[PDB]
This record gives structure tokens, C-alpha cells and sequence, in this order.
């Protein structure tokens, strides 16, 4: 009697899964919204922009068109390697996005000491690859997530002491550094590492990882083990996620289909071809930041994002709007919405983002405990695909617009701002805008002209 080898772990269940991190695959949480969990745990923010940079290059004429196609391969080549570090390492990939890697492991609090010396390790060797490059934040501590949305549709935050300071620890960095948060520092096992104060914080900068002469890192991540849920082993150890052997699970798939755009889950039921979605497209960017006093605390923020979300998603649905992205920055919370811009109309479409900006802006204003709402648009040609690993990727949109409406929102708070392409482009009469003084913004190149949208009416 035959004992045929099983191959089939290509179900349309396995490829959503793809897309989102164990803490949602495996999250089985209530529908409702918002839902809020709290843990602990150590993160990791790579920043990418090095690479994501490479639109520039890919945008010359010398790619003869495909460029887009150019792009996405270079970029899911050394992404995919970050990734099977990370992966291997035993962490959760939450999320790409802010030209950035997030990334997770979840553990007890008694064991931060200890999965902070693999995560070193691990930030190591992901600058070992580029030997011959990115920057490496690292934080610990107290954990919070939001998930929110509608009955068709999901989106999840981490939040918190520690996600606020990942992000600062890796703003401080250089390139090749790994920088830790003063939490990580304080829980962290020193006799692992030596370290360097950085001037005006106290964070700190890893310069060695030299461990006690009878240390043998393989046998201790084999203990470390012991508190990794999901990490492949047994008849799985040849996998690099759990996430790879899910079974189809209606009720599941149903649940976890609501994280991912329709696009994508038409590809995935082999309905549109599969790089039908890596292209150079003109799109128009509406950046949306939302101020809280409290960006730290889910129990108050998290009912009015919700409340924020479900007033953007049907102004976004009017349009086919869509949400690429959200993330939380250093006071908020970001939503990076998309429009089509196909120029079929110019002045119509780019008319169109603007009034949705304004009526986001106005509602968003009125949420409870929002404190400031900044909103940032740009209209350009952006870079579009799906970006990481095989075993997990996620759509993204990267470029210049993308950086500029993200920097405008920042720079310019409190108010909706517009680039040149996108008031001239949509005709509308000059005094529903004002011209506004230059400001120099860290990693924008020259915007030209900017304004704010200050709507029909002089008010």
C-alpha cells in the first residue's frame, strides 16, 4: 500500500495568511470593534528607506518600461532575506509599513531578559547581509493592540511606551547601528553586550555582542524556544511558518480575508494574473494623522479611531479610496489612503481627494479626545506591489508623493495641505487655497510650491 508524499499547502487560506502576522492569524479574538488586548514583549523597526530610495533609480528611462517589474524584484530579494532572519529567529513580521519592517516577539515578561539577547543577535545578522544597509531600533516592554473596523474590513495598531519608543530608538540610529530604548536597556541582559551612550538620550547604541565565554547561543535559543508559541518544529521545522500548514476554516478565512484589499484576494483565487499589481501608476496620496493626548493608552484612543475609521471608510468608498496602509507615528495615528488618478478627468479626480480631505478633516476634528487632525496630499507617479517574502508580504506603495503628502502632514499640522500637481491639476478657484511658506523637510526633495486646502467658503 502506497504512501504518497503531501504536497497541497497552496490553499487560498494559506495565501491570505501571507499577508498578516501570527498575531492575527492566531489571534482568534470577539468582532467587535474596537477590540483591545494588552502584552508584553520586544520589538524591532528596520528602516527600509534605503532600499525604498530605489524608486528614483527605477523611475529612469533606462528600464525601458519596466521599471516597476525592476524595482520589486530588487527590493523582494534583499527584503525576503531581512524577513527569513527575522523569521528564523523565532519574531513576528507585523507589519510594512513607514518604508519599515515591525517586527515582534511576544513573550511573558519574565523572558524580555532573555529573547532581548536573541533579538540583538538577530539585528546582527540582518546588518550582516549588507556587509558590502538599514538602521535597527530596538524596544521592550508593555504592549497594547487595537483592532478596528467594519463588518467588511479589519485593520490592527500596536500601541504604547514601547511601540513609541522603537520608533525613536531607530530615528536616532545611523546606518549599521542598533539602537536600543531605555526599557530595552534597563531589562536587558548586560553581561550579553557592550554599549555607548548616545549625546542627549538614554538610549543606547549596541557596539558589541560579546556573551560569557561559557556561552553557546544555538543551546540558548533552543531554551528560548520554550516560550515561542508558533515556532516551526517537529515534522514543521523545515517551514518557516506555522502559518504555511493552516487548513481551510471557513469561519477563519472569513475573519482574516477583511485584513487584505479585494485586489489582492482576486489574485489570490487566481482571478487577475499574478503581477497584475507590481506598476508605476498615478495615484493622489491622502495622508491623514490623528493627535491624541495620550497615544500610549488604548482604552481612549481606540474608540476614536474607530470612530475616525468608520467616518473614512465611507468617504473613501464614494470614490474607491482605498487604505493602504495604517501605523502609528509619534503622537498618533496615520492612515495612508489612495486614490486613482488616471487623469480621465484631472480636474474632476484630483477635486475629488481634496473635498474628501476636507470632509475627513472636518469630521475627524469632532471625534472625542482627537486632539489635532493633519492631513497631507500629493499626486504623482508611486511605485505599487507586493513587498517581502514569499511566506510573508504585503501591498505597498512607495515614492516620492508618498513621503512628501507623509512629511506635508507633519510639517504642516492642523490643517489639510496640497503639492502643486495637485491645485493646479484641479482647477478649482485659487482662493479655496493659500500659498504657504516653504518649510525645509527632512527627506523631502525640493516639493515645490505647497498649499493649504481652505475649502468653499472664506469661513
Amino acid at each position: 500500500m502506497n504512501t504518497p508524499k503531501e504536497e497541497f499547502q497552496d490553499w487560498p487560506i494559506v495565501r491570505i495568511a501571507a499577508h498578516l502576522p501570527d498575531l492575527i492569524v492566531y489571534g482568534h479574538f470577539s468582532p467587535e470593534r474596537p477590540f483591545m488586548d494588552y502584552f508584553d514583549g520586544v520589538l524591532m523597526f528596520v528602516d527600509i528607506s534605503g532600499f525604498t530610495a530605489m524608486t528614483e533609480k527605477f523611475s529612469s528611462a533606462m528600464y525601458m518600461d519596466r521599471g516597476a517589474e525592476q524595482l520589486v524584484e530588487i527590493l523582494n530579494y534583499h527584503i525576503s532575506a531581512i524577513v527569513e532572519k527575522v523569521l528564523i529567529f523565532g519574531g513576528d513580521i507585523l507589519k510594512f509599513a513607514g518604508d519599515a519592517l515591525l517586527a515582534l516577539w511576544r513573550v511573558e515578561r519574565k523572558q524580555l531578559k532573555n529573547i532581548i539577547t536573541v533579538v540583538i543577535k538577530c539585528s546582527l545578522e540582518i546588518h550582516g547581509l549588507f556587509e558590502t544597509r538599514v538602521k535597527i531600533g530596538l524596544a521592550a516592554g508593555h504592549i497594547s493592540m487595537l483592532v478596528f473596523g467594519d463588518e467588511t474590513h479589519s485593520h490592527f495598531l500596536v500601541i504604547g511606551q514601547a511601540v513609541d519608543d522603537v520608533r525613536l530608538a531607530q530615528n536616532m540610529a545611523q546606518m549599521n547601528d542598533v539602537i536600543l530604548s531605555p526599557n530595552c536597556w534597563q531589562l536587558c541582559d548586560r553581561s550579553m553586550i557592550e554599549i555607548e551612550s548616545v549625546p542627549d538620550q538614554r538610549a543606547v547604541k549596541v557596539n558589541f555582542l560579546k556573551p560569557p565565554p561559557n556561552f553557546n547561543f544555538d543551546e540558548f535559543f533552543t531554551k528560548c524556544t520554550t516560550f515561542m508559541h508558533y515556532y516551526p518544529s517537529g515534522e514543521h521545522k523545515n517551514l518557516l511558518r506555522l502559518a504555511c500548514t493552516l487548513k481551510p476554516d471557513p469561519e477563519l478565512e472569513m475573519s482574516l480575508q477583511k485584513y487584505v484589499m479585494e485586489s489582492i484576494l482576486k489574485q489570490i483565487d487566481n482571478k487577475q494574473l499574478q503581477g497584475y499589481l507590481s506598476e508605476l501608476r498615478p495615484v493622489t496620496i491622502v495622508f491623514v494623522n490623528l493627535m491624541f493626548e495620550d497615544q500610549d493608552k488604548a482604552e481612549e484612543i481606540g474608540p476614536a479611531i474607530q470612530d475616525a475609521y468608520m467616518h473614512i471608510t465611507s468617504v473613501l468608498k464614494i470614490f474607491q479610496g482605498q487604505i493602504n496602509k495604517v501605523f502609528m507615528f509619534d503622537k498618533g495615528c496615520s492612515f495612508l489612503c489612495v486614490f486613482g488618478f488616471p487623469g480621465e478627468k484631472v480636474p474632476d479626480e484630483l477635486t475629488h481627494a481634496l473635498e474628501c480631505a476636507m470632509d475627513i478633516f472636518d469630521f475627524c476634528s469632532q471625534v472625542h479626545k482627537i486632539q489635532t487632525v493633519s492631513i497631507g496630499v500629493a499626486s504623482g507617479i508611486v511605485f505599487c506591489g507586493i513587498v517581502g517574502h514569499t511566506v510573508r508580504h504585503e501591498y505597498t506603495v512607495i515614492g516620492q508623493k508618498v513621503n512628501l503628502a507623509a512629511r506635508m502632514m507633519m510639517y504642516y499640522p492642523g490643517i489639510v495641505t496640497c503639492d502643486s500637481v495637485t491645485y493646479n491639476g484641479s482647477n478649482l478657484p485659487a482662493y479655496f487655497f493659500k500659498e504657504l511658506p516653504k518649510k525645509v523637510m527632512k527627506g523631502v526633495a525640493d516639493s515645490g510650491p505647497l498649499y493649504q486646502y481652505w475649502g468653499r467658503t472664506e469661513k
